[PDB]
């Protein structure tokens, strides 16, 4: 059977959930319990964080544009989105996406993450640019397993405080 149901048109769909692809939801996934992991996000967001994903992510930036602040080879990079650009990014490699502009679309794939596969979650410091602080997890839900992980990182100094040279990470903003 057609656990996942017919096809639909995309664009509509996008339009229709418009009002969820912007703060403070900002994405959303298209189909529950698959093993594909479907989701649109929309903006505007920026952020601090760095994903460190153990299995691949695939971009197609439909509408707008947005940029993903990398760690490539000990340095720090940018792979820009333009509107129209598709990206796959290799398993483990360090990236924060920005999403500046209002109304914008991108359709971003996944995979199901098998019991024991962690994803991580770092921040780096602006100073020095050491590890600030990395916290794994199980990803078994976005919307509950992820929150509460930047949540007590932005409330604590402590976390937010580089063991190199002692710089507090601003937090939320930048
Ligand atoms: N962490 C993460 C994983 C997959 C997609 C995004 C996205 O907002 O581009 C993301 O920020
Ligand atoms: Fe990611
Ligand atoms: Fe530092």
């Amino acid at each position: 059977m057609l656990t996942y149901g017919a096809p639909f048109n995309f664009p509509r769909w996008i339009d229709e959930h418009a009002h969820l692809l912007k703060p403070p939801v900002g994405n959303r996934q298209v189909w529950q319990d698959s093993d594909f992991i479907v989701t649109v996000v929309g903006g505007p967001n920026h952020r601090t964080d760095y994903h460190d994903d153990p299995l691949e992510e695939f971009f197609y930036q439909l509408r707008g544009n947005a940029y993903l602040n990398l760690w490539v080879d000990g340095r720090r990079e940018r792979a820009d989105l333009k509107e129209g650009d598709i990206f796959l990014l290799p398993p483990h490699v360090r990236h924060s996406p920005q999403r500046p502009e209002a109304g914008s679309a991108c359709l971003v794939i996944e995979r199901q993450r098998p019991a024991g596969m962690l994803d991580g979650f770092e921040w780096y410091c602006d100073a020095c640019g050491h590890l600030v602080h990395r916290v794994e997890v199980q990803l078994k839900s976005i919307v509950t397993d992820l929150p509460p992980l930047f949540e007590s990182f932005y409330a604590s100094e402590d976390k937010r405080r580089c063991p190199h040279c002692g710089q507090v990470h601003p937090g939320r903003a930048a």
